[PDB]
This record gives C-alpha cells, sequence and structure tokens, in this order.
C-alpha cells in the first residue's frame, strides 16, 4: 500500500500468469504498467518487418486488457537509452519499485544486469522472475553439475524432474495512479509505406493476448488427439499454430503444459491410447523450445563465436539474384515454393517445410546463411532469435542430432513425407494445379507429354528450376571438401 | 525412495491434485493406496442408502483409474476399528509413511487425532493436508482474530483474500508394491434388495473421478453464461448439476476456482458484460460450501448442544402418515411434490426446490425435523451432513441471516419464481399435466369448473391438500409463540 | 376470368396441392375461399373437444396464409344448414363457380351430393375432385370387378398399380373481389372455460399448413432411416408425428409418397440396404389409412348395421367408475396407464400403444367399446372417424387380419416389445419412477419386498389394478362363449 | 408385356423424371438401356478435353445404378454411323419399341429424324419426349403467333404462363432381355496421357446421377437464401454449382423448378422477404438455360449464317501468342487471371467471372473468338454449345440485350463488384497474395513504392500486363469503325 510499483513487459504480453503483475500489485498498492521502445540500441538487429506489425497490435491488445483490468493505460516511452527510460519513469511515476520478467536473449542478456545496476544505485528495488519459460535454464543439470550437448536427455531429465508451477490467476483488478501525463509517446511500428499491404496478415493470424488464449483452446479439443500422425503432414491443420502467441509470451507456456498434461490424463482412462502418444509428443515438441532458451543460456551464441562457426572456411556464391528468386515462389521446386509463396503471403509456414526451404537454402543454392536468417527474421511472426537460432543450428550440420550437412534431401519423398496427396502445393501454387501428384513436387523429372497433359510448359507457368539439382548436390561435396580441406590448413 | 508410504482416502476420490498422492510419491517411492470401511464406529449414523450407491461406484472408477496411473489395486479393508486397520495395513504393507487428506466433520474431526496419536505412537510419520476445502477454515479471521456469524463478510473478506492454491497436476505413474494378497475384503455397499432398484441413477447420474471432470467441463461451455438470470430457475438445466461430484471430492475446489475464474477474464475482455456477473455469482455459491466447512469447524455442532437447539422447546406433531404422505408426491401441493417426485426418482433437486420442499416440512406439516434430515440423509448423493446441516439452518429460523422461521412461503408466486411457465412440474407431475399455469401450484385455490376443464379431480388424480394451508399458517404462529413462551420460562 | 368462382374446403387445408385451388384460379380469375361451421347437422356425433382446438388453429394458419397468396380473407359463415350457406354465399359473392375437394367419410358422403343436386338446380357448375386420399377407393380393383376383404392385397396390387400424381406447386398469388363485407361470422370451436387449459397442445404440437409442411421435412431427414427397426418401440420419437397434419389435409398425401418413395431412391443407390426396407415399411404404413378411406367407402359403416355388428350379442358391464379410472392415469396396468396419462395430457399416444389402451378398454374391462371411442373422439388430435373406426375394428376380433378378440396381451412382454428398457413409462409415471425394469409394467406380481426397494406401495403411489387380470381373462372366455351362445340362438 | 423396348440417352443420364425410361416400361415388360458413340460423325467439333471426363464418369455411375435398378448392363455400342448403330441394337436386342429423349441442338436437330425416318421405314416405333427442358421451345409464342427477340419477355410470359410438369418418380425396378452379350464395346473417353492429370476433377467436382440430386438438396438449404445479394460475389460459394449436373440432365430441370418454388412459398409465409426475392431470381437464372434452347430451336446457328455473323467484316490480330497468354494465368489482369488458372485448374468459373474473361478475349486482346470457344469448349465441364453459345452473344454486341461491344469494362471496380474484399484473387493468384486490395486488380496503376511494400514486381513475380489497357480501348473503337465502315461498303 505504501507506493506505486511499476512493471515493464518486453516479451511476456498477457496479464495471466504473469509474475510481474503479481509481484507489482502485491509489494505496492498502485501499480502502473510500460513499455519502452529503443530500437536503435536494442543493437542490430532489430525486430523485423513483420514481427512488429504482430508487436504493435498486441500492445493495443494489452493497452485496452490492462485498461479493463485497471485504468490506467499502456504507457508508451520511446528513447535513446532503455536504462536511461525507467529513470526517466520512475521520477515521472514517482514510484519506489519497479518488478519485471526475464528474458534470456543475449541482447537483453546484459541489458537487465545493467538496468539492475543502475537502477539499484538509486535504491530503487528492481527485481524479476520467470514466466517466458518452463524449466529454468540453470535449474536442469547433468548427472554430475555439467551441460547437455543433445536433445535427447535434456528433456529425458526434463520428464522425470518436478512438475512445473501450476499458472496464476490474473489479479483481481489493478489501478493506475497519476497517468500524470507523463511519457505518452506514440510509437511507430512499421513504415508508412507497408501499412496497407501488411493488414492481410489479419486474415490468417489474430494476434493478442486474448486470441492467444482461445488460440490453445481450440486446438486441445480439435488438432490435438490426432497429432501424433500428422504432425509431420503440412497439407491440413496439423499443428498448434500456437507460436507467434508463445513467443511474445501472450499464451502461457505452462498454462499450456498444465493443459496439455490434463488432456492426457483424461485420454488415458477415456481409453484413448493414441490421444496420449500424441500428447506426449506435442510436450516435446514444446520441449523444443525450452531447449533454445538452455542453448543460448548455454553457449556463447555473441560476438563474434558465431552460432555456424563450423561453417567459417565455407565456401558459398554470393549470388544476388539465386536469392531474390529463393525470395518468391520462383525457384522451380514446388515444395520449396508453396513454402515460399506461403511465408511472405502470411508470415507463417509449417516447421517440416521451413527445413525444406531453408535447407534448400544453404544445401543447393550454396548461398550465405545469414541472407536466410535476416529474411526469416524480417518476415515471419514468430520469429525469435532463440529458437530461430536453434533451427538454423540444426538444419544445417551443427548440432550433434542436427541432420547431416553432408545429405541433400531429394525433394520427391521428401514431399511425399509432408504432402502425401500434393495437396499443400496447389493451394499456394496452382500454376501446376493440375499435373498429377505422382510428380507434383518433380516437374522437370516428369516426361515432357505429360508436363502438356497438365499445361506445366516450364518457361511460361512454372520456371524451370534453379540449378538442376544434380550438379549442386555434386559441389556441396566439393564444397564441404574444402571446409574438412582448409580446417586442417588453420589447424596448424 | 526408501520404502513405501501408503495414502488413505475418503471423501477425496481423485487422483488429480490430491496432495496425499503428491505426497506419498515424494517421500516414497513405492505408494500403495487404500480405502477403510469400518462404519458401525463411523458412528450414528451412516452414509444413507443411495449415497452408498454412489461411493461404491466412486471406487470402482477409483480403483480401475488407480490401477492404471499405477498397477496397485484400491486394497480394501473393513474392520470394527478404523484406527486398527491402519495399524493392520502398515506391518502388512510394510510401510513407514501415512498420508491422507483433512476431513472437517465432526465425526471424522476426532478420528483424525486418534489416526494421529496412536499411530505416531508407533513412529509412523501419519501426516494429511488440504484438499477438500479451498479457504481452510482455520485461514480466514475477524477484524482482530474472532469468528463470522453470518456469511455476508465471511465472503467479502474472503474476495480481497490472495488467490488459492492452483491445482497440483496427476502424478506421472506410480506403483504398488507387493499387493501382498494382504487386505482384499470385498466391500458391502448396498443391501441385496434394492441392487436393482438402486442403478436408475445412474440413468441421470454417472459417478466418478473422471465423469466429474468433465461435468465441470460441459458447464463452464454451456449453462454458466446465462446462469446469473436462470439460477432461480427450476425448469431448465440452470445450475452446474455438480455437487455430489464435489461431495467426495472427484471433482477439485480449485479447479473450478481456477477454471471458473478464468471465464470470468476472458468474457470481461469479451465485452461479454453478464458473463462476470454471472461469474461472480456461482464463486459465491461455491463459497456457500466453504462456509459450511466453517462453520461446522467453529460451532459445536456434537453431542450434544444441536445445530436447531433453538428450537428445542417447540411443539410438533409426531404423526408418521403425514409424514409418509410428505416421502412421496401425495402432499397436495405441486411445486412440493415434482419435488418429492424428482428426490426420489433421481437423487437431486434443484437448490431452490429443496427449500420449498424442506420448508413445507417444519413449517406447514410441524413435523420433527429430524425426520426430514434422514431421510434427505438416505436419498440424497449429495449428502454432506456438514453443508446439508448448513441448508436445514438456514432454511428454519436459525442462521441470523437465513430466512425467518414465522414466515410461511406461499406456493403461488413462489413457484412463479422457480417454475413460472410451470413445466417443472407437468415433468414429474402429469397428473395435472394439463390445468393451466395461473393455478397449477394451486389447484385448490382454482375454481371448480376449472378443474373439470383440465381434469383434475383431486380426490381421484392429484390428491386434495393435507392440512389446508391457512390452518397450519394460523398454527405455527400460536406453535412459535408457545417456543417464546415457554423459552422465558426456563431462562428462570 | 369471367366471374369468380369460390373453393370451400373442410379437410383439405393447405394451399399446396389442392386440386380447388387450382381449379378456381382456373376457370374463373377472381377466386374467394370459404369455410362453414354447421355442426347440428353435421350430425351426431361433433368433432370432439381437442380435434376443435386443431381445427379454430388450422383456420388461423389458413386465414393469415391464405391472405398473403392473395387478399381476401378466409370468409367464415356458420349456419344451421351446409346447403343453404353457399346459397348464401354465392348469391354474396356474385359467382357462377363453387369448386371443392371430396370427403369419403359417411357424414358428408350424402351432403356432397345434396351439395350437388340442390347447386346445379341453381345452374352454379359444382365440382370437386381428389386431394385427400392417394388411390381413389373406386380406382382399386379385385381380380375381376369385386372387394378387398383384408389388407394384404388391397396393397400388394396398389404397389405395382401406377404412380400416383405429383403433387401440384401452389398457385402463384390469388385475389378475392368484394370481401363485400358478405358473411364474416366468427367462429366458436372452444367452449370457453376449457380455453387456457387447451393450449398446452401447443407446447408438445404445433398445428398450421406450414407447420406440417416441416412435419414432414424434419422427419425425413431424422427418424426415418431407423424407423424399420423403431417402428414399434414407443419410447422414443420413433415415428412421423405427422397424423393430424394428415387428417385435416395440412400434408398433402402424396406429396410425401413423393418425397418417400425418393428417398428411398437415394438410399438404395447410396447403399443403405436399411433404408429402402425402413422407407418400403412407412408407405405400407400409409396404405393402412388409404385402406381405411377404402373400407368405409365399400362397406355401410353407417345408421345402423354398425361397425361392430358382431359383438352386438356382447355382455359387458356397464360400469362407470371403471371407465373413470381407465379415462385417467390409475387402472393399475403401468403401459395403459403410461398411454392415458399422454393421450389427455397430449392429445397423441404411439399406434402400439394406443392398442394396448385400447384392447384393455374391451377386453379387460369388458366395457362397452362406445364409451372408448368417444373418448377417442374426443380428446385426440388426428381423429378421423374413418381410421379410427378402422383401428377399432382391428384390434376387436373384425377383421379378418384384426388380431384375435379371445387372446388377452399379457402386459409383461407385450410391454417388452413396445417399451423395451421401461422409459416409457417413467415419463408420464414417475411414481414408480424406481421400481426396475424387469417388472415395470408388472408391479403386482413382483415380489413385495421389492416394491419397497423402489417405494411402490400400491394403494398409496401406484393404485393395486382394478380387475386382477387372471379373473377378467376367464370372464372373457365365458363372455365370448354366450356371444357364440346367443348368436345360434337367433340364427333361427 | 409384348417384347423389349429400348432407351438411349445422350444428354439425360438420369433414371428419376425420365420419360423415356418411363416409357419403355410402359408400353414393354422388357427394357434394356443404351448409350452409343460415334463421335466422327457426331461431326465436328466433338465433345472437348474434359466433357469427355465428365461423360464417362456419369456413364459408370449410370450403369452401376441402371444394373440397380434393374440388372442388365448400360450397353456400350461404338461406330462410324449413330443411325446404323440402333438397327445394330434393335435385331441385337431383339425389339420392337426405341424410345429416347429430345436435343434441341443443331448437331443432332437433324439426327433425330433420321433415327426416325431410317427407323420407321422399319417399323419400329421410334419415339422421344421432353425432360432436357422446361418450357418447350415451341410451347411459347409471341402475342400473335411470333418469336422472341430479347429476354425480357419471354421470361415475363413464361412466368404468368402454366405450371410445367411435376418430376416423374423413377421406375419401381426395371428388367434387361438377355444381355445377349450382344455389344459390349468398351469406350474410349480419354487420351491415355490426360487420363492422370485429369482427375483432380474429381477433388473440387463430383459427377454422377445421384450426386447431382444432391448437389441441389444441399443447395437449398444453405447458399439459395442469400442468393439475391450475392450472385454476383464470385469470392464465396454464392451459387448453386449446378451446371454441368443440369447439362448432362443427371439433375432434373423440373426438379428443381418444383422445390425452388416450394422453398419460396415455405419463405413467404415464413416472413422471410429476402428469401423470395432470392428464389425467383434463382429461376430467372434457370430461365436462363431455357432461353438458350429456345434461341438456337429459333434462329439457324448452322452452317454457315454463324452465330456471330455480325463481326464478320472484323479486323482482329491473329497472334497465337497473346493467346497462349490468355489461356494461363499471365496476362497481367489478376481478375482474369484467378479465373483463368481456375479455368484450367478445375473446370468451372463464376458466370460473371467468364464474362470478364470471356471479353478480354474479344475486347482487349481482339483475337478471334472461335479461338476463345474451342479453348471453353474443351475445358470446361458444363459445356452446352447451346447456352455456352449463348453466353458468347451476350457478351460481345449481339444479342439486342446483350452488353456493348463497344465498351471495354475498366478492370478495377468491375473487380469491386465481382470480388469486392479481393480473395478471389489469391486463392488463385497468390504471387500477389500480399498487396492491398486497393489496387490487387491493378497493380500496374499503384505506385512503384507499393509494388515493394507487397513485393510484386511485375516481371519476376506477376507479369507485366500484356496490351497496356489504353491503347486497346483505343484500337477497338477504330477497329469497329472498320467493322461499320466495312458493312456499309458491302451493303452496296
Ligand atoms: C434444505 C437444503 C438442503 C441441502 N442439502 C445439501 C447436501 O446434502 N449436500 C450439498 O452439497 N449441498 C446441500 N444444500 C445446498 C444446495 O442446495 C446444494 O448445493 C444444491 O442442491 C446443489 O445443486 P448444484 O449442483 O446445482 O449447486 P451449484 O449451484 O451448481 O453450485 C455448486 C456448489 O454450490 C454449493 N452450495 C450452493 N448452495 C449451498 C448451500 N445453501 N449450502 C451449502 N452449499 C451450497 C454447493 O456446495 C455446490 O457444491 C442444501 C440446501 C438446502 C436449502
Amino acid at each position: 500500500p505504501g507506493a506505486r510499483a511499476v512493471v515493464w513487459f518486453r516479451r511476456d504480453l498477457r496479464v495471466e500468469d504473469n509474475p510481474a503483475l503479481a509481484a507489482a500489485a502485491r509489494a505496492a498498492g498502485e501499480v502502473v504498467p510500460a513499455y519502452v521502445w529503443a530500437p536503435e540500441e536494442d543493437g542490430a538487429y532489430y525486430p523485423g518487418r513483420v514481427s512488429r506489425w504482430w508487436l504493435s497490435q498486441s500492445l493495443k491488445h494489452l493497452d485496452a486488457s490492462l485498461r479493463r483490468l485497471g485504468a490506467a493505460r499502456l504507457v508508451t516511452r520511446r528513447s535513446n537509452d532503455a536504462v536511461a527510460a525507467l529513470l526517466d519513469l520512475v521520477r515521472c511515476t514517482g514510484a519506489t519499485h519497479l518488478f519485471f520478467n526475464h528474458l534470456y536473449d543475449p541482447l537483453s542478456l546484459v541489458r537487465d544486469y545493467r538496468v539492475k545496476e543502475q537502477l539499484a544505485a538509486e535504491g530503487i528495488d528492481v527485481q524479476s522472475f520467470n514466466a517466458d519459460l518452463l524449466y529454468e535454464p540453470w535449474e536442469v543439470l547433468d548427472e554430475d553439475r555439467r551441460p547437455f550437448t543433445m536433445f535427447a536427455p535434456f528433456w529425458n531429465r526434463c520428464l522425470c524432474m518436478p512438475d512445473p508451477a501450476a499458472p496464476l490467476l490474473p489479479p483481481k483488478r489493478i489501478n493506475s495512479g497519476d497517468l500524470s501525463r507523463c511519457p505518452w509517446d506514440e510509437l511507430v511500428f512499421e513504415d508508412e509505406s507497408e501499412r496497407g499491404s501488411n493488414a492481410l496478415l489479419a486474415r490468417a493470424w489474430s494476434p493478442g493476448w486474448q486470441n492467444a488464449d482461445k488460440a490453445l483452446t481450440a486446438f486441445l479439443n480439435g488438432p490435438l488427439m490426432d497429432y501424433s500422425v500428422n504432425r509431420k503432414k503440412a497439407d491440413s491443420a496439423s499443428t498448434s499454430l500456437l507460436s507467434p502467441y508463445l513467443h511474445f509470451g501472450e499464451l502461457s507456456v505452462r498454462k499450456v503444459f498444465h493443459q496439455v498434461r490434463m488432456k492426457q490424463l483424461m485420454w488415458s482412462n477415456d481409453g484413448n491410447h493414441a490421444g496420449e502418444e500424441s500428447c506426449t509428443l506435442f510436450l516435446r515438441s514444446i520441449g523444443l523450445r525450452e531447449y533454445s532458451r538452455y542453448l543460448t543460456f548455454n553457449h556463447p551464441c555473441s560476438h563474434e563465436k558465431p552460432l555456424l562457426s563450423h561453417l567459417r572456411f565455407f565456401p558459398w556464391v554470393v549470388n544476388e539474384v539465386y536469392f531474390k528468386v529463393w525470395r518468391q515462389g520462383r525457384t522451380g521446386y514446388p515444395l520449396v515454393d508453396a513454402g515460399m509463396r506461403e511465408l511472405w503471403a502470411t508470415g507463417w509456414v509449417h516447421d517440416r517445410i521451413r527445413v525444406v526451404v531453408s535447407s534448400f537454402f544453404v544445401k543447393v543454392l550454396q548461398l550465405p546463411w545469414r541472407w536466410g536468417m535476416k529474411y526469416f527474421w524480417d518476415t515471419l511472426l514468430d520469429a525469435d532469435l532463440e529458437s530461430d537460432a536453434l533451427g538454423w543450428q540444426y538444419i544445417s550440420g551443427s548440432l550433434p542430432d542436427g541432420r547431416e550437412l553432408d545429405r541433400i534431401d531429394n525433394p520427391q519423398f521428401e514431399g511425399y513425407k509432408f504432402d502425401p496427396h500434393g495437396e499443400y502445393v496447389r493451394r499456394w501454387l496452382p500454376e501446376l494445379a493440375r499435373l498429377p501428384t505422382e510428380w507434383i513436387h518433380h516437374p522437370w523429372d516428369a516426361p515432357e507429354s505429360v508436363l502438356q497433359a497438365a499445361g506445366v510448359e516450364l518457361g511460361s507457368n512454372y520456371p524451370r528450376p534453379i540449378v538442376e539439382l544434380d550438379a549442386a548436390n555434386s559441389r556441396l561435396q566439393d564444397a564441404l571438401s574444402e571446409m574438412w580441406e582448409l580446417e586442417a590448413a588453420s589447424r596448424a
């Protein structure tokens, strides 16, 4: 009751199960809540074109959700320096207590300490807890006090760890203080050119604290049960579609764990024997994110010692027109192309068809992986540098469990794994909507009298394949050899 | 991992959010679970005819749910002495740790201590926690350290108390020990005469750990939202139908609180302004049970100083044929009679039409309230002596907030409150299915040429009213006067 | 275009597939439509208490349906003489052409001729066609030019007869003439006492031209398919519920034949092999009505030579209290009693449980069948003297295919045929809602310690059986013997 | 019963409401049914690539539907001469009576007479009736005995004509004769190259006698009611999707008229005031087909005096690469291009977006209309030369009510009429899935900094517009002038 504590959140835009919210209305009795936007010294790089578009709309949905729970306001202050914003706030607000939530990424790994040291020097009682992750990366260890180099045992230990915390209920209702009229900077998240041509994201995606709580609750009832068989299939709504919601924290990662585990229970005693297997498998898929946070917290992943050091001595072509063809739906490889048409039509693509397009980048285009990550970063809603780094490691050699860099997936039966009747291609790629599915991911291989049976005439409708696959798969093996050849040269 | 702890539950038949289960598989690594049946020295009285029928079926649904989570068995041991059964068990099981769950009733208020003292003397580490109640009755107090004499402020304080514990998730999976073959007594819950004629309960009710978890989850989606308006209406599925499930603990009382409070959240930001009011009102209705546990823990309610002391000097007629007519659907009062036909057809009746039949017992029949409670006890599934005592206090004078003993409700517009179009009567009472609803709860008052317009001919179809209301409502006031007259006589 | 023809309908209240409507707006170009109410010389007897209640509401639904198709009015004229009403109309209307629809019953068999002879004498061109029946009773004959004495071959011939006429579409839209203000008598259909206590019929039934068109269309989709198995079961919505609609003509009897036969088609090629059998069986059930019209047209059934001549020399008890117990739910026989509670609660009962109550009248009560028919006539909505005569013949000896008069059905497994789990009894008869279903139709036979297991105490709840079955089944056989004994006496 | 009559159908593949079927099992008592395939002297031209694919599958669905109704067989005989096939049949079958159904097209206008003259000379009683059309083209006339030159009054008269015949019910069940083993030629409908790449038609369309009966019955319940507003909108399932079914006769054109008109009735009395307007409007849309049959029966439309005589002296460019771009989705005009991607992906496109692509052919490509019709003929399922001629007349000058040839529709607000939010484009044309809908049908006009806001880069993704619209709309007006200029030259 003493003063007005304040919470400042960045990737925990939710009012349910927000320890920071449950801490501020737990010492103080006046709680004003804030978000800051110092992007320049958020450091290169930024959040990307669409990761903004989402972020703006979440805030709106946080502001008018916040306002309802307790009429202040979401107080928007933009500055050159983050640390020197909460100081701008704390005098402004007239507050003695700043509470927020942890963030594990490198770019804000150090920021929190220097929002602690600079703030503790002003006797301000900065404190922050854990709502973004399920098992705190420093909470899990390795037989005697070491780390995990693979996924397998990190999860297998986590499984018979204890149960992680049930989600806290929201506060009853909260209240401001003087919205003095202290710091109302309206925020700029999108450039004015791509305002209109952004919003079609809203036709396929609907961001928000609320909208994410039902994003999950409508997954459990439906797509969950027959998920174990279909998680690989990309031609249907086979997956949670819940990842940007979980990126920004709009959905509590242990709300879900509680709910999933519950459904498993009911299904077991229901006698549904494939609901449990489906239900365990999902949990592992959430575990992948938990490991992502673990790996960046465990390994440097900062400046320089890069994530993909070990391709340092790799020779790839710096070709800026191959990349543009990749950027769009014109490579020649339909699986890659449907994915590529969807990413940039809608801002999300199935996991398994991320690998096929992201492998295709490094593997057969032999182009600098930095280029891919930026486009990914720029054009994805569910972009965390953390799990999207992990996804670039897995896919290209690195991770001891990640798949073989030396092997180029053959699209025809990597396409039967992920699109068996071939109707993923042909919701995005109707140019070839009619060529039968034997070789819908092949069109080159298939005979020239069948192409005409279904009006694909590569070079009018659907373009001939960039880099005819055989001779990149040669040249990767030579390229890998120079890697091996010149890493032992500078092992001297 | 050291030995085999054991849990013994009585009114907490559930595997989710069972601290006892989460305690035994938390010291020990072998967990066998048990239930005992010493009814003779469970003390007069028993659990009643149907409260058994439910109990048997729950166990079955606990045994084969227990078995699946971890194949032992539900170990059934019947004895003359309860205390001397766990000793029979602990040697048998070869166990060092007995954990169970609290029960607040008087009949087992003392038992737990003497399952502690006798068990602590054998160095056995008896311990037990809180899963049956939401706010522990000793956790709430009164300004300076006193108690609550009404409902109003007990809840109003509880509301801005803290949030009560989120429900614990079930254990992953558990395991026996040697089901030596140590104590398998098969249990007798129903007499063999009323076996067949019991089970129609199963057509309207379906007991079980599981069945209760979906009893709730199908309430939230449907009847919850438009509950604030309809909680009084008894002609539709206006209520949770969730009370026997919550009596035996099959549904966690703070599973529900979490879920309710959540729905309130989503509805508030949904803009549904009547979902919140509906959602708060339900919560109070759960609060009524919490107060029930509070009142019995607070006030003696034991041997003798009875719950309804203050009718001690009341003169009622000991008439055993009035009671039999009450027992069935033949009183003459249709509201009372539909309720009475339903209680004994199905084992549950709406709250608000419990008061009309339970008032009718004390008020116009002027019959010994003990008689009512036993039938209630004998014929209800959702029978706890605790809340069903509280419901007999409220209804007859006692509780400072309970309604006036001196006033006899007039059935005609107490029937419009609770059955406005009159279709509760006429699902149970079709003898008069056709007399229009102006006076469907009246039939006496209504004119003798209308009775014939709808073929009620009181004394063939639907019997003339026992004790024509006017002259019991006289005689209660005289009866109350002798109470007042002879309580001041023995205030000498 | 010449003048204003007029249509007058009595048991064809519908605007679709009404040849009379399609004839008047086919010579004339002005069409006014009318209904008359001469009940006194409609002849004893009347239409019964509820057959009115329906009739009033149909007219209302014809008047405002008529008005919409073409704003006149339904013109209501009540008179002592029917014939002298259309003369009152024709001058009034200023009309040259009166068209209506055939009615096959005896009471209006002669009326139509003397609405022809008296009207043809005034040079008025009376004409009328066929919309009430499917195969015109004079259209079907017997090998060489004879009649049918059983059902079996009447239908078997009708089956490979030709297809009967598809239903005509309604007129586009029609128009009056001067609603001069010529004959507006408002009509009296119900006595003012039983106005209010009639309408609960509206809760279970909803009469009307329109409401009947969807009464059918919602039958085909649902209850039709699994009708072949369930037509006998009375515990569910196993049947069309379409008979009063079809009595008054609100549903075209060959609209349905077309629709049924269509569904059979689609199901056959659907591969549904039980939809065809179900679909044929329904058709026979409609055939029963067609035969009814045939039998009254074929056999005198008029004044006197009564339908049940051959029980003329039968001795039954004239007891007016047995009949009153029958009238209500108090006989002692639950199957009979549920039916009896439903008839008079709602105005319709399943066919198969009509026989059990209507047999019970003649067979074990041995009471004058006239008494039953009047109550049936008075309390049924789907009352045509035509098919409800046929149903009294079939059930009591007469019809060569009707079941044996000498045999009294034993209620226990006539009740398993028609109510196998026993939940028909116990939606209407909840007094015994709890006694298990082994002997729910028996209660006498079942042991006195089970009655108490389920609180039936015959003589408080559910009354002991009138005429304990054995000794009526004796006495029918003696009664039948005196019939046989004294028919051969007056074969002298 | 005398002999085996035979029916031969060509564009009436249905067993319900097939007068030919109802005629053969009405003189004869043995009925064998047949279809012939003489395509060479069916005359140029053929039926097109997909009109076959449908036709094969219908037969299959007729053969095994025929077989079930009555086990013969559909007897498939292919010949050089049609007339000399039924002679091959009639001896073969040993039959005296050949009945079929009328076809109004020119190519078989004469065939029927010379399947009559050659067959009547062999004393064979050829006869055939009317099942393909609703009002027989010789049944409607013009004030005094003339014809109709516009649609408007042809329908307005037809409306207050009489009601056309209700649909006949199928036969009960029929039977062969000796399937001697007389003429079983298996039929070739598709070339073996385009077998596989044809069938995806089956994913969007499902042909068949049966499948068409439910194609309609699921239209009435849903899309019918809100059809009056949405018939123009092409972005949803706004229309019957019932036209190929109605082309081949699989759906009876007066089954539907009956059903539609019925729904109108129920909606009127339902009070739905927009169901009637919607229901009338559909009927007119069926009327368009009726007029089509009328126009070809009325006007020569044969050899030579072509349908589009009056563009005889029109100069268009014979350019075979403009046409190929049209053939596919690459014109530059998104509305045109989505349509063009759908036609050839799926074999059907909305009516209103047929005009925009078919106008675009004649109007801005200024290419020979013959070229369009063949592709239409080749790639449509719902291809009748009859109504698809009429649709080419209407769209290009001809029909006195058809729209102005001189005016080129401006795509931007012809696209708001037909695709208001722009989601038709972007189910077929996702290359531009993201450019906002202000100018999704414009992409040229819209500014070069917005193209980049949504990654359209015309010349990588979605190609720059063939013939930049302005200067075809110039050149049509010059082209029209030479028409006018050189028709008056040869009016000399
Ligand atoms: C004469 C009388 C007798 C009663 N006997 C019992 C009994 O034997 N067992 C029992 O659980 N409740 C009893 N109650 C309380 C209340 O009527 C029942 O909880 C109600 O019948 C349950 O219906 P429900 O499932 O729709 O509860 P809901 O309205 O759906 O809400 C669920 C919770 O409401 C609680 N509740 C609501 N009202 C009360 C109340 N007055 N007192 C205590 N709890 C309340 C119940 O514990 C229940 O768990 C009695 C009330 C009266 C007036």
